[PDB]
């Protein structure tokens, strides 16, 4: 297995400037012709001309229209076609091919590929290779001109890169259309599309250059009804790039095309977007109220990559963070304005904090910028990704918003048209810094230790105050642990956003202050603080961390109602139900351990329950953080602090605590499960796909949030509420009361309903599988079994495999069972998976990502099915590599 290394890169001795592909779809391959106009770069050495090329079979080669011969001036292994330097020219040359490759069987979904009927390609990282011969690497910029052929009947429509510059008529009842894209760009990022696909178009106008950019949005004719809010979401894109950084699109045509068979979201190919029909198409009829936000963050995601990768690319794949962590960023700043409520946010830090936590605590922790790699599939992961954006977010928090505009503005002015690294992007914050410290002295050398240093730092407090001196101080201590990446850990540039309380009143004593450590240690006072304060740690979750607030379960209440900060009143309501859940989590291992016949639990904090109902029948309060507050912890959150765990244990745990909260709030629950209906479920605009409402989305998730509540609780007559429930317009009301009737003889009855209710649309039956898989079921394993004969079947859909599997991993009674049978089921369908698709088999294997955090027993069950799956003869590359690191091999 070959290892690429970080500090290793070293600029080809080769220079591809022009790209000329003739790609020929036929019945049963494709020919791809391309011609490479090429030349000897100041590297060269005299090596030996190694093109990548995966999988492609040769019908001929060439140099300067001299055809070569294998064995004595080339040789091929299905990975690397070699041309022997002697054979190679001394200055600007052409190399020229024909392969032969057949998207049709291409079901790992890389390079061309055929998903559904339509011909599709995706090329991010090293995807190119797959259709035709390259120096396959993101630093390697040429020019492009592309024709692609095929029958016109069934794929009447095709398009590429760049502007689209002739179409033509071919005997047989062909046609083609010819692409010139003349700007450089990296091999990564090209693209084709062909099929049978209709559109909605608009037209906008840039704000400055007041340029016409035509705009399309493409899918099957099935679901063409399905574009209307995607269309929406890329001019509120285009709008918010425009609005805050200034930032205009630079070309006539910008097209979006949704594909059911996609190993991700979607792909920022340049004027060419690719998605997941799962992150592009909705309606009110047939979606969820999820989708309204995945399609707005994936839309606008895709779209700030135009800067951020595709304007300024990667210098290397190590480079990667600098433009996902980037995007997501601005992606995260785009969501926050759209939807207006502060659950967007929360809900980042939410993710964080339970899947990329656990990451950087396994066996797989890693910096946002790794030192090594073998599998590029394996890479993009939710570290690179969103701690890469939460470091990215830093910045802004260091800065302030007009310096941090200030600062992205250099760095787009300085590397546009241009590879990248992380440096160059620290540069230009640094250069920002400067201006905002006044002191050219000023640097964030410091700050690169985020790029290189894995594992999560833990941030803790003490106080103190004089009350004859007015002065208070906040005592901050900051560590890592050690890990396999680094024995010793530095200290990092962390920015605390902090604010006092005065708990008599609830009011702000400072004004908006960032406390900036750098060191291990260090004590912030502050003069004139007239009362003792409870302190507001962190504001908006400003480093990614893990904070101790040493607050008592009292203060961390009156943080709770009385803050002005969305995430630290979420953080002390989290902070609190912590504290009861290691409690009541130990005293429920200690009676299982010592087998004892009688014991206690601590309740849970009468005053905490108070507050909660305080909050909830506040009708000033915003319902998607009452949700929250309603909700226990994540279970991936809750694994960070406990060794060994007994998932049983915590599955009572967190029983006997929302039992408790019931047993007090139910009736406060009902009350306004009730109340909230006419305005959650209003209908006014049900048939306008233009109208998104975000607040009265959350006012759903409150609703189906207390009806889950209610109905694990068996209060009174609540099937009634549930069979209601059932026949709202609404999909998210409709699959809640799916899943809520899993405590009730009705669930079959729901099952048979919803299915009939989803069965016709292929996005809305994986809804309602991922609902069926994550109904709280005793019979789940047989349940399982029905889906996989009457509705998953032999699908190679990634889409249906993950809504199938997914979600059930995630029942920790069930999944976790001791018979150690859920593991044996994934890893039966991660093993079948892999024969066709790697990069989803992964995937797959994410319950195994805590294996070592679990009790002895269930380590060694999990264990046992890693090594199974290791000991496949026909294991893939990437499931190989996974495993290997996973299990520290
Ligand atoms: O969709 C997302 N991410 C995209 C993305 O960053 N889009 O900008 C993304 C991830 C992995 C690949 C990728 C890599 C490979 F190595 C492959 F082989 C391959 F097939 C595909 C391609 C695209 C989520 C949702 C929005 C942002 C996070
Ligand atoms: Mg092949
Ligand atoms: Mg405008
Ligand atoms: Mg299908
Ligand atoms: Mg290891
Ligand atoms: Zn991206």
């Amino acid at each position: 297995p070959k290892i690429h290394y970080r500090k290793d890169y070293k600029p080809s001795g080769f220079i591809i400037n022009q790209v000329t592909l003739n790609i020929n779809i036929h019945d049963q391959e494709t020919i791809v012709r391309s011609v490479l106009d090429m030349d000897i770069s100041k590297h060269n050495v005299g090596e030996d001309l190694v093109f990548d090329g995966v999988g492609l079979k040769i019908n001929e080669i060439s140099i300067n229209n001299k055809k070569l011969v294998e064995g004595e001036e080339y040789t091929y292994d299905n990975e690397f076609l070699t041309i022997f330097s002697k054979f190679v020219p001394k200055s600007k040359f052409a190399f020229s091919s024909e392969v032969i490759i057949h998207p049709e069987t291409n079901y790992a979904l890389t390079g061309l590929y055929k998903s559904k009927n339509i011909i599709v390609s995706q090329c991010e990282a090293t995807g190119f290779r797959r259709i035709t011969f390259f120096i396959d690497r993101p630093d390697m910029m040429a020019k492009y001109d592309v024709t692609v052929t095929a029958d016109k009947e069934k794929y009447p429509v095709l398009l590429s890169n760049g502007d689209k510059v002739n179409e033509f008529e071919i005997p047989g009842g062909r046609h083609g259309a010819r692409f010139n894209d003349p700007p450089l760009k990296p091999c990564y990022l090209f693209a084709v599309v062909a099929g049978d696909l209709k559109h909605l178009s608009a037209t906008y106008i840039t704000k400055y250059t007041k340029k016409k950019v035509e705009l399309y949005v493409f899918s099957e004719e099935k679901y063409v009804s399905k574009l209307q809010w995607a269309l929406e979401c890329l001019k509120k894109s285009m709008a918010f790039d425009e609005d805050y950084f200034g930032l205009e699109y630079d070309l006539s045509r910008l097209n979006l095309v949704a594909v059911s068979d996609f190993n991700v979201g979607a792909m920022e190919n340049k004027g060419l977007n690719i998605f997941n029909a799962n992150s592009l198409l909705a309606s009110k009829k047939n979606s969820i109220d999820f989708s309204y936000a995945r399609i707005l963050t994936v839309v606008g995601h895709e779209y700030f990559h135009q800067y951020t990768g595709n304007r300024v690319t990667l210098r290397d794949w190590f480079q990667l963070t600098l433009k996902e962590g980037l995007t997501v960023h601005r992606e995260n700043l785009f969501s926050e304005e759209m939807t207006k409520t502060v659950t967007t946010r929360l809900s980042h830090v939410d993710l964080l904090r339970s899947v990329q936590f656990l990451e950087d605590s396994s066996p797989l922790s890693h910096p946002i910028r790794p030192e090594s790699y073998v599998s590029m599939e394996n890479f993009y992961t939710t570290t690179v990704y969103d701690k890469g954006s939460e470091v990215m977010r830093m910045y802004l928090t260091i800065l302030g918003e007009e310096y941090y505009k200030k600062g992205f503005d250099i760095y787009i002015k300085k590397n546009d048209g241009n590879t990248a690294t992380c440096e160059d992007f620290n540069y230009a914050m640094e250069q920002a810094y400067k201006m905002k410290k006044a002191d050219n002295s000023a640097n964030l050398n410091q700050y690169l230790l985020w790029f290189s240093q894995s594992g999560t730092p833990h941030v803790s407090f003490k106080y103190n105050y004089d009350a004859e001196k007015k002065q208070y101080s906040i005592h901050v201590n900051q560590y890592t642990k050690p890990d396999e990446n680094q024995k010793e850990k530095k200290p990092l540039f962390i920015p605390i956003s902090v604010g006092l309380i005065n708990p008599e009143n609830g009011k702000e004593m400072i004004s908006q202050t960032t406390l900036e450590l750098t060191k291990e240690s260090d004590t912030f006072v502050f003069n004139n603080i007239a009362v003792k304060p409870i302190p507001s740690l962190f504001r908006g979750f400003s480093a990614p961390v893990y904070i101790e607030d040493q607050l008592t379960d009292e203060e961390r209440i009156l943080l709770l109602k009385y803050d002005s900060d969305a995430f630290v009143r979420y953080n002390s309501c989290t902070n609190i139900y912590m504290k009861q859940i290691l409690m009541n989590y130990n005293e429920f291992l200690k009676a299982k351990n010592e087998k004892l016949e009688s014991f206690q639990l601590t309740p849970v904090n009468a005053q905490f329950i108070d507050a909660i109902k305080y909050l909830l029948e506040d009708p000033h309060a915003d319902a998607g953080f009452k949700s929250y507050i309603v909700s226990l912890p994540q279970d991936r959150y809750i694994i960070n602090f406990v060794s060994n765990l007994d998932t049983d244990v915590l599955a009572d745990t967190k029983e006997y605590i929302y039992k408790q909260i019931g047993d007090k709030l139910n009736d406060v629950y009902y009350k306004m499960f009730k109340s909230l209906e006419a305005k959650a479920d209003d209908l006014t605009y049900f048939n306008d796909e233009s109208h998104v409402d975000f607040d009265q989305m959350n006012m759903r998730t409150l609703r189906n949030t207390l009806l889950s509540l209610l109905s694990k609780a068996q209060y009174p007559n609540i099937l009634n509420e549930i069979i209601e429930h059932s026949k709202s317009p609404y999909p998210s009301n409709w699959l809640t009361s799916l899943s809520v009737s899993a405590y009730f003889d009705k669930y079959f009855e729901l099952y048979d309903k919803t299915y009939k209710l989803s069965k016709d649309d292929e996005l809305l039956l994986q809804e309602w599988l991922k609902t069926v898989s994550r109904s709280d079921r005793k019979d789940i394993y047989e349940i399982l079994k029905k889906l996989e004969n009457e509705v998953l079947k032999d699908s190679k859909n990634p889409n249906d495999i993950r809504a199938v599997y997914l979600p059930f991993t995630n029942n920790l009674r069930r999944f976790h069972d001791i018979s150690g049978k859920g593991y044996k089921l994934i890893a039966e369908v991660i093993t079948k998976t892999d024969k066709f698709n790697p990069m989803v088999a992964t995937q797959l294997c994410e319950p195994f990502k805590l294996w070592n955090k679990l009790d002895t027993k269930r380590q060694e069950l999990m264990l046992n099915e890693m090594n199974t799956m290791l000991q496949e003869p026909q294991i893939s590359n990437n499931l190989k590599e996974y495993l290997l690191r996973l299990t520290n091999k």
